[PDB]
């Protein structure tokens, strides 16, 4: 890959390697060289400790550009369009390996976002908005969680039954969980007066009569609807002939 | 079938006839003759209109009556036992086609119970016992409606979800209903308390704290429960390995 004479290798994060001349030039600034992707970076620096910048062309011109940190803790690697400046991809490494990988829309915005922790657990972004709203996903181990992703918070739900169980996980990191049982509506409760008189049952649900169910001389039943307030009877009086029936008027 | 000179054949309820003689005798009473189920029966009577009390005696010594109203409105058509006393069978015939049917015990008591009313609905009653109960079915026009019996009233019930429809039978036929609905018991609502200094969320069921889930500065979920009376946690934390077990913890 990289070769230079009197100079000295240095590991980086992100497995990578920078050359760094042992001597510095006239101007006593150090080279610096480095191959990523097999494309060969170079930069010089005022140090020689192998921090710095490099910078190198891909063949379709794309600019690439390696910066490490003064105390050689982070990489980064940005890749741009040929005008030096609209992200194509940015990689950020750090010592504990954890990193930071975006990809980026046309205009050069950040579009994905894989945000992986030193212990190889991630967030992952998808779908990012302008706004800074999109579709998120924690890795776990052993499972994932899945939610969505807004400018102050990323809100990972997880639901069984009426419960929903929300964490949350701020731009700083910071945690914070809440949890919702919102349990349906209870049924409305089926009331009856019998009204001995008239032989008829009379149904009541929400403080609204529902039927009256009459129980006729000759041994049939009938029901017969009152209307959406409950003020009075609509249509007129059916005689029920199977069992089904009955039940369907007590539902 | 049954025949009598200078006789007046007379038509009774339940499908029988009884001849009556046209002259009295001595003692100034007429002669009744009936076949009934191929047994002849034969009775004296005060009165000539085809009224009065007939019997006869099976070839394995049963005893039959059949006692026939002075309106002729109804017939009663008993059979004993060889004791003459100890009942068998006994239907009684209304002129509307009502009818009321019982068989018997062993020592001659109602064990089963016929009423057909004169529009051919019927309540059906076996199993009678001592204290007057049984099971009970009432045959309508399409369907069959079940429930049990007492000494007081007869109990047909219709459930449908959580509602209960009864239909009460008084022993003289006067109706009366009534409704129950129990909705079940609505589900103890979860709710819970987030203490960030812990990165713990204590979840409370009913009033009593049910668990604790930590949320580690790890990136994993940790869920310990408490004793029954929500006192003070109990075992050990276990670390969730799965989505499920999150859902199970939030059931």
């Amino acid at each position: 890959g990289s070769h230079m004479k009197n100079s000295v290798s240095v590991d980086l994060p992100g497995s990578m390697k920078v050359l760094v001349s042992k001597s510095s030039n006239a101007d006593g600034k150090y080279d610096l060289i480095a191959t990523v992707d097999a494309l060969e970076l170079s930069g010089t620096s005022d140090k020689n400790n192998g921090s710095g910048v490099l910078e190198g062309v891909k063949a379709d011109a794309s600019k690439v550009k390696l910066t490490i940190s003064d105390d050689l803790g982070q990489t980064t690697l940005e890749v741009f369009k040929s005008d030096g400046s609209t992200l194509v991809s940015k990689k950020v490494t750090s010592k504990d390996k954890s990193s930071t990988e975006e990809k980026f829309n046309e205009k050069g915005e950040v579009s994905e976002k894989i945000i992986t922790r030193a212990d190889g657990t991630r967030l992952e972004y998808t779908g990012i908005k302008s706004d800074g709203s999109g579709k998120a996903k924690e890795v776990l181990k052993g499972y994932v969680l899945e939610g969505t992703l807004t400018a102050e918070k990323t809100t990972l739900v997880v639901k069984e039954g009426t419960v929903t169980l929300s964490k949350n996980i701020s731009k700083s990191g910071a945690v914070s969980v809440e949890l919702n049982d919102t349990p349906p509506p209870p049924p409305p409760k089926k009331t009856a007066a019998w009204n001995s008189g008239t032989s008829t049952l009379t149904i009541t649900v929400n403080s609204k009569k529902t039927k009256d169910l009459v129980f006729t001389s000759s041994n049939t039943i009938t029901v017969q609807q009152y209307d959406s307030n409950g003020t009075s009877l609509e249509g007129s009086a059916v005689e029920i002939t199977k069992l089904d029936e009955i039940k369907n008027a007590l539902k």
